[PDB]
């Protein structure tokens, strides 16, 4: 009859924290080609490239000469997070009564 | 008979705190492609590049040259999040009741 | 008849701390290339590329000279998170009452 | 009569701390290449490629010289964490109650 | 009549503290080609390459001379997780009640 998430009931001096799905100095990188694609009977022809390409259909000479530097993909780099003092909290709580 | 969500009830020197998908200092990237493609009997011929491309159909001779430097792909960083003092505090309470 | 999720009840001086998938100073990369992808009756021809490709459907010479470097791939780094002092907390209360 | 989750009932000083899948400095990686693919009656022709490739599907000389470096691959990296002082807690909670 | 999960009944000067699949300070590296992938019915013909390929469905000389380097593979690295003093702490609790 007191049906209740999360909340706080008949007390007294309470606290209540609730961090979810909470990012906090978060390095996220998602390189990515279909997240849901849903084909139905579709003829699809697709391609996708990240660097250096010579594609063709038809050809009688492809010459690549890659003399310097290709350099590709997906990168997260989460540096010095906290450098010095300080902090980086979630969820926190207290009821300090100090006498 | 008192339903509730993250409330507070009947109740006497409480705190309630809720963060909920709470980005805070956070380096989101994403480089997509498709995100919810639907086809339906439809026929398709994409392509993309992200970098360098040479696309034909019908050549003779193709030279791709990379005498520098091709770079790509997603990044993210996530640099010095604190420095020196300083909090990233998220879902935080107290009933400090000092005395 | 006091069903309650994370919350607090007929309670006195009670904390309650709730962090869920909370990513605090994390590195996340992620490099795909299908996720989700559902194909029903559907004739499909795609193609990716990372790097250096030289693609044909037909040639009489294919020459492909790397001389460099073709550098790819998914990276996460999770550098120095925490230098000096400073914390990364989560799901943190207390009670102090000191007297 | 009184079911609850991780909450807290007709109790005094005391905490609850939770933490749930919760990433603190971590370096996550992840290259994939299907995720979730589901196919029904459907014809595919699909590649990926991650580094260096000379493809084709009639030829008569295909030459590849990697004459440099093809680095390619999936990396994470947790680097020095916690350097000096400082902590990196989860699901902390105390009832300090000195006298 | 009082049953619950990890929380905290009539009690006093109680902690309770739960970490569950908490990732602090860890490289984790996931390269994969398929996780979840369901066919029905369906002619695939897919294809991955990490690295230097020389591919073909017809072809009267295949050359492939790697003079150089091809570094590919997936690599976690946990590198000094703490330097110096400081901690990784979870699940922590305590009732110090010095007098």
């Amino acid at each position: 009859m007191d049906v209740f998430m999360k909340g706080l009931s008949k007390a007294k001096e309470g606290v209540v924290a609730a961090a979810e799905k909470t990012k906090q100095g978060v390095a996220e990188a998602a390189g990515k080609t279909k997240e849901g694609v849903l084909y139905v009977g579709s003829k699809t022809k697709e391609g996708v490239v990240h660097g250096v390409a010579t594609v063709a259909e038809k050809t009688k000479e492809q010459v690549t000469n890659v003399g310097g530097a290709v350099v590709t993909g997906v990168t997260a780099v989460a540096q010095k997070t906290v450098e010095g003092a300080g902090s980086i909290a979630a969820a926190t709580g207290f009821v300090k009564k100090d006498q």
